[PDB]
């Protein structure tokens, strides 16, 4: 029983060889990505992803489903496996990663700790798998900072809050562009610019004193921002 073997990590190579030869097994493993049991989801991924290295068409549907799973995953081994899968598409299907990451950030809710962490792991794995792809994806979002539309700046900003230690050197050259949004006329964008700057300060000690100083200096009209400035002032001082 394919499903119960996946749940106990047994027969995996078996299942892979079967799925690799009988399409109706491949489809079964895809369908088991939706199972409530994480070990099942996990081991389905790792099998489908090996089969993908010889079947190009599995990548795109799988990437879409990974986006949903990063919303769904609560078990850290599953999270890890999701992130490794992102890493593997970053080396083998860089354009697909390039063209879909903005889709994830523009479409999906990424503003609860759980999601945030799950998403960070995947971008850290894209960043270690393909430095060039990564710099390139960072540039696509930093272009979204100038946009007129409110949503597109918050999408850039959500991206910047999922940055980590390995993608930090890509965003560092864009700082001024990001600080620039502290002068945005829409209060909601100002506050998100703050959160995002707050989050980058936690990655680098020098930037942390810059941000600190800056946020103190700031006096605003929105309460919805003044609060944001004050909470974040409080976090950075700790470190």
């Amino acid at each position: 029983d394919i499903r119960e073997a996946l749940a106990n990590g047994e027969h995996l190579e078996k299942i892979l060889i079967m799925a690799k030869y009988d399409e109706s097994v491949l489809k079964k493993l895809i369908e088991l990505l939706d199972d409530d049991l994480w070990t099942v989801v996990k081991n389905a991924i790792s099998i489908i992803m090996v089969i993908a290295k010889t079947r190009e068409d599995l990548y795109e549907p799988m990437l879409k489903k990974l986006f949903s799973l990063l919303k769904k995953s609560e078990a850290i081994p599953l999270t890890q496996e999701i992130a490794k899968a992102f890493g593997q598409m970053a080396k083998e299907k860089p354009e697909l990663v390039k063209s879909m990451i903005p889709v994830l950030f523009a479409n999906y809710r990424i503003g609860d700790e759980k999601t945030k962490i799950n998403v960070s792991y995947a971008l850290e794995e894209i960043a270690k798998a393909n430095p060039m792809l990564m710099a390139s994806i960072v540039r696509d979002f930093m272009s979204m900072l100038s946009s007129k539309n409110r949503e597109d700046k918050l999408t850039a900003l959500n991206f910047i809050e999922a940055m980590g230690e390995n993608s930090f050197k890509y965003v560092n050259p864009f700082l001024p562009r990001i600080i620039n949004l502290l002068h945005d006329g829409d209060e909601i964008v100002r506050a998100s610019a703050v959160e995002a700057l707050v989050h980058l300060a936690t990655l680098n000690d020098k930037l942390r004193k810059v941000v600190i100083k800056r946020l103190e200096e700031l006096n605003d009209t929105s309460s919805l921002v003044n609060k944001t400035v004050k909470e974040g002032i409080s976090r950075l001082l700790l470190l």
